[PDB]
């Protein structure tokens, strides 16, 4: 049930969860979809990832205002690339507190992104140190290890069957791992399986560049990454 709002698409995945989708169309390539998440947590909203641009991201906020009409308490962004952090200024202009992997905030200047206002750090088991993720509610943030990028993180939603792989995970029928220019080819496979292991009850796997899929997305992504070692 896709809901069109301006140039963006919103799809409800759970009573309190929506996928947001925005498009970037360059010459010599088809328009590229990028997906993030919107979560209503009681009387507030949480966002995972910006759209490609400030204008699109402001439209995400406008849709939230129209359909949910509750404050957006925070956003977490899942690595320092345009499809995940291209709209940071729109979030800050709206007064929304922003969070990213410390490494993402480190990379953001060079990558041409505005850094998030707060840095997450991670324990050795990969789970976010909770003292760096205040008031994340049902958002369970996990660093699976380097893969699509060295800084990519992932997000599960407590109370749902949903885990978000961002650009790390591709769908079960994908024909490649996408752009590998910033990838960690040696560690990608372990990182994909680490993501699955951290959210073992998740039956709906959401990702950046395909529609939601079964856990076969994890096994297939990892099996493709095995070929990079
Ligand atoms: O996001 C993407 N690819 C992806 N995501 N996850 N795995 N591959 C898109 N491809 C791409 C192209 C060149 C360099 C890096 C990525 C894209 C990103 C940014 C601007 C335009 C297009
Ligand atoms: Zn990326
Ligand atoms: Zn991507």
């Amino acid at each position: 049930g896709d809901q069109r709002f301006g140039d963006l698409v919103f799809r409800q995945l759970a009573p309190n969860v929506w996928q947001h989708t925005s498009y970037l169309d360059m010459p010599g390539f088809g328009a590229v979809a990028s997906n993030g998440l919107i979560v209503r947590d009681g009387g507030r909203v949480l966002v995972v990832d910006t759209a490609w641009t400030d204008d699109q991201t402001a439209q995400i906020l406008n849709w939230i205002k129209q359909e949910i009409n509750l404050p957006v308490a925070l956003a977490v962004v899942t690595h320092a690339h345009q499809d995940k952090m291209g709209g940071m200024d729109a979030l800050h202009a709206a007064g929304i507190a922003t969070y990213a992997n410390a490494l993402s905030n480190q990379l953001a200047p060079q990558e041409g992104m505005v850094a998030a206002q707060h840095s997450l750090t991670f324990a050795a088991n990969g789970w976010v140190e909770p003292a760096t993720a205040p008031n994340f509610g049902p958002l369970k943030v996990f660093y699976p290890g380097p893969g699509h990028t060295s800084d990519n993180i992932t997000v599960g939603i407590d109370g749902t069957d949903i885990a978000f792989g961002g650009c790390l995970i591709k769908d079960s029928k994908a024909k490649s791992l996408g752009n590998l220019g910033d990838a960690d080819t040696e560690h990608y496979a372990a990182s994909a399986r680490a993501f699955g292991a951290a959210f073992p009850k998740a039956s709906m796997i959401v990702m950046s560049h395909s529609a939601p899929d079964s856990r076969a997305a994890i096994t297939h992504t990892a099996r493709m990454a095995d070929k990079l070692r």
